[PDB]
């Protein structure tokens, strides 16, 4: 069985990658040299009728309700589908903001259908990337040969059909946004070849966590979009400690920061203020492919560059080294709804509440209401009606059909209804000059009416 990555990219109905409904899904098999192997695949996913879309994404994707209804499949064979591409062995799952939003959009699809959500991207030898993080560091610390494009703030910019236009790559067709990051990965591939292998090993958590010296407070590069486009998202950060509760979760001081609340202030004031002194601290995911390098890594032009103080975070270095009672401070931080949709955090299921899942899902959903089967966790009783009634609902008795109506009676709330009416009228109005747009929002009026 040979290495292939899968590049995949959703549309969506909404920014909650729990809360609202993928719409459609696009993906395609390259070799490891990112020649493609497979054939497109795309499609769609019918949204249950205890679900409106945000009318903002729509306008965005030029996906209705409607058409995804029509040409879909319910979200539990949609979830099939994808759960069977991504666990072919050996798979590289990527693409284009995956990490932060695709890959959370997945997670939550596999967990409202029954399937593990998290042992797809690591069995069988799978890993995942993220095309976002990799052309941020290239501008940080390798920008040569590559046109990097400012956004009307005058920031450098990293959405992808940007990218793509400043450095001539065609990008238009559903298969658009998953052909551009192809196109992507090729140009760094080229352009920064070493740094191109160095990301791309160290995607791998045990790569990096060699990297990570707690004792010795070594100092990294780390290039992140929580540290800002205004500073190319790059710092020198340096580990304290490890998380006491995430087993994958290392705590980071950036060095470019004002320490002195770290210093100052107690275990509980800090707590109270990264939830006035901004207290510089981070979580660093190694299951996350957070990007990292030893400190040299970023060269003095590019720290100068970026604006980065290389004087001042070394001060801090050396006075952080002189006083450890600092790691006890920042494990201290972090020791510290009632919608089953927003329950996937809420801990991991049982060996035994996973077994019985697992029977769920590859029980036929016509003997799924005679189904007898155990659980413990509060969440699955509630998990299994949903499931039912959202991809089933011939299967439903009279309570349950009962039931139904009234769970899409609390959502569809007489504030919601308004405030759907409001936006789309007032949008009409904001968009009267685009024609495709307002044919798109009174395609929202119409399934909003008959949805009601
Ligand atoms: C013995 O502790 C140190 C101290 C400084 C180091 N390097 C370094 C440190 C910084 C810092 F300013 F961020 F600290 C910037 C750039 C570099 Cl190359 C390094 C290192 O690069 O390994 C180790
Ligand atoms: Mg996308």
């Amino acid at each position: 069985q040979q290495s292939t990555f899968l590049f995949h990219d959703y549309e969506t109905f909404g920014t909650h990658p729990a809360l609202d409904r993928p719409a459609q899904f696009a993906a395609i098999r390259t070799d490891s040299e990112f020649n493609v192997i497979g054939e497109p695949e795309v499609f769609y996913c019918k949204p249950a009728d205890d679900y409106l879309p945000q009318p903002g994404a729509v306008l965005i994707t030029g996906i209705t309700p409607q058409e995804a209804r029509a040409k879909g499949e319910n979200e539990a064979a949609f979830a099939a589908r994808i759960h069977s591409l991504f666990t072919v062995p050996k798979t590289c799952i990527l693409g284009y903001n995956n990490v932060r939003f695709d890959d959370e959009v997945t997670r939550n699809i596999f967990y409202r259908n029954f399937y593990d959500p998290y042992a797809w991207s690591w069995q069988h030898d799978n890993s995942r990337w993220d095309l976002l993080d990799v052309m941020r560091a290239c501008y940080a610390l390798r920008p040569e040969g590559i046109n990097w494009p400012e956004n009307d703030d005058g920031l450098p910019s990293f959405r992808l059909e940007h990218l793509t236009k400043a450095n001539g790559i065609e990008h238009s067709d559903a298969m658009a946004d998953v052909y551009a990051t192809i196109a992507m990965a090729k140009l760094v591939k080229t352009r920064q070849p070493r740094l191109f292998d160095y990301l791309f090993t160290h995607r791998n958590k045990h790569k990096l966590m060699a990297l990570i010296d707690v004792p010795q407070m070594k100092p990294l590069v780390h290039v992140s979009g929580m540290f800002g486009a205004w500073r190319g998202n790059t710092s020198w950060v340096a580990p304290l400690a490890w998380h006491p509760e995430n087993r994958n979760a290392v705590i980071m001081v950036d060095l470019a920061g004002d320490i002195s609340p770290l210093l100052e202030l107690d275990s509980d004031t800090l707590r109270e203020r990264l939830y006035n002194a901004a207290v510089p601290v981070k979580l660093v995911h190694i299951n996350k492919c957070p990007v990292l390098a030893q400190a040299n890594t970023l060269r003095p032009e590019d720290a100068d560059r970026l604006g980065i103080n290389r004087q001042h975070c070394l001060d801090n270095l050396k006075i952080l080294r002189e006083n450890p009672q600092v790691r006890e401070k920042v494990v201290a931080i972090f020791a510290e709804s009632d919608n089953v949709d927003a329950q996937l955090y809420n801990g991991f299921f049982s060996d035994a509440d996973r077994a019985a899942m697992k029977i769920v899902l590859e029980t036929e959903p016509r003997n799924l209401p005679a189904l007898d089967i155990t659980f413990v966790d509060k969440r699955i009783e509630k998990l299994l009606f949903n499931y039912r009634a959202r991809n089933f609902p011939g299967t439903l008795d009279y309570a349950e059909q009962q039931r139904w109506l009234e769970h899409r009676r609390q959502v569809f709330t007489p504030e919601f209804l308004q405030g759907y009416a409001d936006e789309l009228q007032m949008l009409v109005q904001q968009y009267a000059d685009d024609k495709e747009k307002v044919a798109l929002l009174k395609a929202l009026w119409q399934y909003a009416d008959e949805i009601v």
